[PDB]
RNA sequence: UCGGUGUUCCCCGCGCAUCGCGGGG
């Protein structure tokens, strides 16, 4: 319900990207639950068994029946990042959805200070946002953008894929509004249109493992919907890393 | 808001279940 943003505006200058503050904090000693690792797997988040029936096919799968979910899964059970370092080519930040992911928001606050002051030099500014996310539907369009949208499959150079990113921004604010008990405005009346998908590219995906072979679609986006969102709200993969931002238009 | 130009390194969810649709980094 309630985020925490931790905001850097970068000096004119100077670029900071999400993935480089990442991958700097992973120098320092921060625990795995801040990457959005499950301390308790070794692996990133993931989502535990949701319907009962497959236990069956479990066992003769697996020869026993399923674990207890991690802590992190029955908290988080639809595996949505608590931790994102998110920002543009003006600013960079961590993004703490939940008083549960606060405490790591407040471990990496001086370590991320060090590496955007060492980056950048001296002019970065600093806000902290306070936002609690809701959803509303209305009765006129409200323009928004995507700020590099992530489609792990699916994203195609032609055209229909604007309705195909209209599904996914559609799935991504079910996800949210389930995972936050928030309720839904109906379909018809946001009534989303994706007027652009600018840029439809690959993008290698680059995993703590290191770099592989995958690559997935990119592309940034404008669309309406009959909608208001408080709180930052993301679509598409990656989210972690800033990726799918939506971006109310002002 | 518009840096990466194109698909598997490994975890997973769901389903009219050697497949299909999705999720995590």
């Amino acid at each position: 319900g309630q985020q925490h943003l931790l905001r850097f505006a970068l000096p004119a200058g100077k670029k900071l990207w999400p993935n480089d503050l990442r991958e700097a904090l992973a120098k320092h000693d921060l625990p795995p639950l801040f990457f959005s690792r499950d301390p308790q797997t070794g692996h990133a988040i993931t989502r535990a068994m949701r319907n009962e029936k497959r236990v069956r096919g479990y066992i003769e799968q697996h020869g026993h029946e399923p674990p207890p979910p991690t802590e992190e899964q029955r908290a988080n059970p639809l595996a949505i990042p608590g931790i994102r370092i998110v920002g543009s080519s003006t600013w960079v930040g961590i993004l703490a959805t939940g008083e549960r992911y606060k405490p790591l928001l407040e471990a990496a606050t001086l370590p991320a200070i060090q590496i955007v002051t060492q980056r950048c030099g001296r002019g970065v500014g600093v806000e902290l946002e306070q936002h609690t996310l809701s959803i509303k539907g209305l009765d006129d369009p409200k323009r928004y953008f995507v700020r590099n949208l992530v489609m792990k499959r699916g994203l195609t150079k032609t055209a229909e894929n604007t309705t195909q990113v209209a599904s996914r921004i559609l799935s991504a604010l079910e996800r949210q509004a389930v995972a936050y008990s928030l309720d839904l405005p109906p379909t018809a009346q946001v009534d989303i249109h994706v007027e652009s998908v600018v840029r439809p590219r690959g993008m290698r995906l680059v995993t703590s493992t290191g770099a592989t072979e995958q690559f997935v679609g990119l592309a940034d986006v404008e669309f309406y919907a009959c909608l208001d969102l408080k709180g930052y709200w993301f679509a598409g993969n990656l989210t972690s890393r800033g990726y799918g931002r939506i971006i109310a238009d002002h």
